[PDB]
């Protein structure tokens, strides 16, 4: 059982550092931008189930976006993510969707899972409330949201365990 969860976001949202916290338990201060798209594997218990959880990171600069497409296709989630501390990043969230949309084309569009990152909550600037991305979050068909700091490692698992969660019925759904 192979689960693919694509991360989209704009550049510097912290779609990297959430993959590495995750995975590895990694942080970095230091920026290294993400160029194309390429998977890093975990294998995971999903409510007492093993899945190997392929997730996808992707260049959140179009200047290093690859022209390669062909990894969106089966995906089983599609992971959005903002940086809280910047609201351009968080109105660029329904380009992100429908470019997810359009390259996937999963089949019954609206309860494809999806699922909202508002991350870099440690930072004291934030500018994004909660209740506008909760807001957004519920326009869209009620999918998902959740606050996480990548840097603090928080609410990191537990978001990744909703994705999991969520990928698995997906997956589960097209196999059928
Ligand atoms: N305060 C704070 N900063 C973070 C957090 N996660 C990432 N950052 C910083 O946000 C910046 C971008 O992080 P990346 O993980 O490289 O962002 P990205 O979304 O992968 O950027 P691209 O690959 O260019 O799309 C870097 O300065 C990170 O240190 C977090 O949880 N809290
Ligand atoms: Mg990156």
């Amino acid at each position: 059982v192979l689960l693919k969860v694509i991360i989209l976001g704009d550049s510097g949202v912290g779609k990297t550092s959430l993959m590495n916290q995750y995975v590895n338990k990694k942080f970095s201060n230091q920026y290294k931008a993400t160029i194309g798209a390429d998977f890093l594997t975990k294998e995971v218990m999903v409510d007492d189930r093993l899945v190997t959880m392929q997730i996808w990171d992707t260049a959140g600069l179009e200047r290093f976006q690859s022209l390669g497409v062909a990894f969106y296709r089966g995906a089983d989630c599609c992971v959005l993510v903002f940086d809280v501390t910047a609201p351009n990043t968080f109105k660029t969230l329904d380009s992100w969707r429908d470019e997810f949309l359009i390259q996937a084309s999963p089949r019954d569009p609206e309860n494809f899972p999806f699922v909202v990152l508002g991350n870099k909550i440690d930072l004291e600037n934030r500018q994004v409330a909660t209740k506008r991305a909760q807001a957004w979050c519920y326009s869209k068909n009620n999918i998902p949201y959740f606050e996480t700091s990548a840097k603090e490692a928080i609410n990191v698992e537990q978001a990744f365990q909703t994705i999991a969660r969520n990928a698995l019925k997906q997956e589960t759904e097209v196999e059928l």
